[PDB]
């Protein structure tokens, strides 16, 4: 499938906080949305999702324009999101936590959800954490059990708003082979991050936005011939 949004644009109280950004991320990719924060990252997730409206742009995928489609629809339609904050449910435990957005799959019985949800748990490496509740969890292990959880819903596409954030050095390498793992199920990963030299070396494509514009797109190797996109690279520019 392709996921694509083409030109968004978003304003909050008369400030255009996202002018034109622009992206698109297709089966079997891990494309990025870089850039420094406050740049329009988390809002473009927003109205990639459903979160927020559209001002401007459209969000499409494959033949079919979801710009005005809520959230519940477009997740129905193969989009999956996680936050860049704790989404875990902190009360439940890992094994309630899955058997939640199961109780959504349809396509499944009350046999077969259960069977997914052990599925899940030895594929994230969660099985030891079954019972235990969802405060008392890591960084690291907080995140692998919120991407299952979205993994549940047998999406499309996955967003992850900044998974990097607040896991420990372990948790990065083991999120990013997780990654890489449903880019090779077929999924179309999409992540955003600031630190663009970490990253941009995992993304097939990435999009450089910088105060909702965007400023680079392309492979990391045609990124990296924008200069003032190197010199951040290198070190030789502040800021991006
Ligand atoms: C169909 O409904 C499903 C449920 O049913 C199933 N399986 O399908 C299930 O999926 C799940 O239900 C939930 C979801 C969330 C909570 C939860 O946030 C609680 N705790 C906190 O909010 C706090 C506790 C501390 C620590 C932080 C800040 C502050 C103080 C508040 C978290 C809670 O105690 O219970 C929850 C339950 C039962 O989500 C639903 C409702 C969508
Ligand atoms: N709900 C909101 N109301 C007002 N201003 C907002 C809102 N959400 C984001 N902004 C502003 O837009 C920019 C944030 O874009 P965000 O994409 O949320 O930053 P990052 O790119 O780090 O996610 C900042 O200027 C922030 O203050
Ligand atoms: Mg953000």
């Amino acid at each position: 499938a392709t996921l694509t949004a083409k030109n968004l644009a978003k304003a909050y109280k008369g400030r255009r906080v996202v002018e034109d950004v622009s992206l698109t991320v297709n089966s079997g990719e891990i494309v990025g949305l870089l850039g420094p924060n406050g740049a329009g990252k988390t809002t473009t997730f927003y109205m990639v999702v459903g979160i927020v409206p559209r001002d401007a742009g459209n969000i499409i995928i494959d033949d079919d324009d979801i710009s005005l489609l809520p959230l519940h629809a477009r997740a129905r339609r193969g989009i999956g999101y996680l936050p860049q904050e704790a989404s875990i449910f902190r009360r439940l435990s890992v094994y309630d936590n899955l058997m939640a957005v199961l109780q959504i799959r349809d396509d499944l019985s009350a046999e077969q959800r259960e069977d997914r949800a052990n599925e899940l748990m030895e594929e994230f490496h969660i099985e030891h954490l079954r019972d235990s509740m969802g405060q008392s969890l890591s960084g690291g292990e907080r995140r692998r059990v919120e991407i299952a959880r979205a993994l549940a819903a047998n999406p499309k596409f996955i967003l992850l708003d900044e998974p990097f954030a607040g896991v420990d050095p372990i948790s990065v390498i083991d999120i990013k082979r997780i990654i890489e793992h449903l880019r090779d199920s077929g999924l179309g990963v999409l992540i955003t991050d600031h630190n663009v030299r970490e990253t941009l070396a995992v993304c097939e494509r990435a999009y450089i936005v910088s105060q909702g514009h965007l400023i680079a797109h392309g492979t990391p190797t045609e990124i990296l011939q924008d200069e003032h996109v190197k010199r951040v690279y290198l070190g030789e520019d502040f800021r991006l």
